[PDB]
């Protein structure tokens, strides 16, 4: 978990498993389903601290992860459609939420809520 390529130092999450996300269109639910195992299983984040926040950790994590699985992959041998990346904007969000609910509670060690 350090500078995974030309990352700004960012760490790389432990391998998660493929979420369930239904989006609010039946085709989206089904489409996501028919490729659920094709989506990424890890996400990239920076160390939360007292000047970070979830809306900068998760937000940048969605960008960074896409920038290492879309910007690092469409340029290679992918042609991810914006539809696919619209799906990844949910998976990576809830994944990096899950990674934050660990890392943040490691950062705080006290300031987490008392």
């Amino acid at each position: 978990g350090s500078v995974v390529g030309g990352l700004g130092g960012y760490m790389l999450g432990s391998a998660m498993s493929r979420p369930m996300i239904h989006f609010g269109n039946d085709w989206e639910d089904r489409y996501y389903r028919e490729n659920m195992y094709r989506y990424p299983n890890q996400v990239y984040y920076r160390p939360v601290d007292q000047g970070s926040n979830q809306n900068n950790f998760v937000h940048d994590c969605v960008n960074i992860t896409i920038k290492q699985h879309t910007v690092t992959t469409t340029t290679k041998g992918e042609n991810f459609t914006e539809t696919d990346v619209k799906m990844m904007e949910r998976v990576v969000e809830q994944m990096c939420v899950t990674q934050y609910q660990k890392e943040s509670q490691a950062y705080y060690d006290g300031r987490r809520s008392s």
